[PDB]
């Protein structure tokens, strides 16, 4: 149908705007800390720790199978990022505190994403 491929055009257009959000927030990560997923060959009690893991990596992959529906979704998973990391990790660890500084620095970029979602529709 017609309205099939409007709503995939729109996705698409969504995926795009995600994609540029999330280059722009891992930047604010310049250390990389965020990057990849928690090794459990490294870390092999996380997940008794941390039911829910995400990372940049992760949900690239989820980006570029457009399995964003909407900016709510993938702002959960970015939220997972910074709030398993304040979970896991103590307040004075170098982990912790970038996560504090990756939370104040995306929310600059995420209340401008979600002014551009509604306005763009």
């Amino acid at each position: 149908s017609m309205e099939q491929v409007a709503m995939e055009l729109r996705l698409t257009e969504l995926t795009r705007l995600l994609r540029s959000v999330l280059d722009q927030l891992q930047d604010k990560d310049p250390a990389r800390i965020f990057a990849q997923p928690v090794s459990l060959k490294e870390v092999p009690d996380y997940l008794d720790h941390i039911k829910h893991p995400m990372d940049f990596a992760t949900m690239r992959k989820r980006l570029e199978a457009q399995g964003y529906k909407n900016l709510h979704e993938f702002e959960e998973d970015f939220d997972l990022i910074i709030d398993n990391c304040m979970k896991y990790n103590a307040r004075d660890t170098v982990f912790y505190r970038a996560a504090v500084r990756l939370r104040d620095q995306g929310g600059v970029v995420l209340r401008q994403a979600r002014r551009e979602v509604d306005s763009i529709g």
